[PDB]
């Protein structure tokens, strides 16, 4: 019901799936044994790594030999198995079934059309069907959002979690999101939400580490 | 525990995510009222379809009024919500991570590099690009591994994360990839096949891979 030894994360602090399972466990009060893994010096590429995750990815999960990785895999493992109730991460079937459709949508839709916008930009201009298909992914989260206070329904989730590591990241890309309504005031809701689990530590600051690229 | 009525849903015969869902609830024993929707005509595009599922994608699953779209979240709701046990997605927090590692794995790795390396070919009549191809088959290779002393992706017992991923098997299979030299798929592919059949993977699956092959 607590782990027998600190959960350890091979990470790094600008990775936004790194981020997005350091904010979830802060939530969930669990104190991770962070481990830096420079994917630049090739640290995911030792024949040790290899054997724990041969997809070589990070953030990678270590609870008392369990390996996981997957960041949103690692976000509802951690609740599923350490939350003090469900509220993260509810068990009724229906509510469940709503988060892990935008859990969904996160990785295959909004991160997806993230990476292809700005990872031409904060390494080597924006394409334009590639800034096309962000906005509507944009569009798609604010209709997401209407009529409920966030993402999944009345309160916060392992999804909103996720997808706002995103939207810091776009803020701190000077991308004005303003003009869709919904984002604007879940955003603002959310990082006030998060304010007292590392927001600033985690969140604010691997944003402007990627940031310092632009 | 069971629906009050049979789930709705919207979908067409050769979709892969619809091929997943349709085949979960085979083997959960659910009937779909299936309700072709045709993509070419627009008919995810109305004013209703839109206030259903504002992503206009399919599959969406109509439970009663209970709406939902995105395959893996389908395929898991329905074993939550109307298995007769939780085999095909067990509640034990360390089985369901590495079912939930896998499935994230078949969107974000698997089925998006088999989606950048076959829809140029399939539906713009582009060529066979091998930098694609390399990428896909890297994931081929993490899948080979995967399966390194289990016979099914997450283990002892097959689950929605075999059913998912062995939708993109038989297409790549229909389309005249040979992945022999991948034993572990081979034999994985070979085993999951034979558990599928009693719960239509002829009628779903293979029908499905050949109609998309037909574009070849
Ligand atoms: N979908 C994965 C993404 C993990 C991922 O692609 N991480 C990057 C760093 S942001 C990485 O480890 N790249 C190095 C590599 O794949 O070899 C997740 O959410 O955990
Ligand atoms: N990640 C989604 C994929 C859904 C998807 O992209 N479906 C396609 C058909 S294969 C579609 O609805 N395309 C039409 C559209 O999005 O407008 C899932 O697993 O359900």
């Amino acid at each position: 019901h607590m782990p027998v030894q600190p959960i350890k994360l091979y990470y790094l602090p600008p990775s936004p799936p790194c981020r997005a399972v350091m904010m979830t466990a802060r939530v969930l009060e669990l104190d991770l044994h962070l481990i830096t893994t420079n994917i630049m010096n090739g640290e995911h590429m030792t024949p040790e790594y290899l054997k724990m995750n041969p997809q070589h990815t990070i953030p990678t999960m270590d609870d008392n030999g369990f390996i996981l990785w997957e960041s949103r895999a690692i976000q509802t493992y951690l609740v599923n198995a350490y939350g003090k109730d469900d509220s993260l991460y509810p068990k009724n079937p229906r509510q469940r079934a709503i988060i892990d459709q935008r859990l969904n949508f996160d990785l295959g839709t909004l991160y997806l059309r993230y990476l292809n916008l700005y990872t031409p930009i904060l390494f080597r201009a924006y394409d334009q069907e590639k800034a096309d298909k962000f906005d509507e992914a944009l569009g798609w989260l604010n209709t997401f959002l209407d009529g409920r206070p966030f993402v999944a329904g009345e309160n916060m989730t392992v999804a909103d979690i996720t997808i706002v590591v995103t939207i810091t990241n776009i803020d701190a890309f000077g991308y004005d999101f303003s003009s869709h309504e919904n984002i604007a005031k879940w955003f603002e809701r959310t990082k006030k939400m998060l304010e007292p689990y590392g927001y600033d530590e985690i969140d604010v600051t691997g944003a402007k580490m990627l940031a310092s690229f632009l």
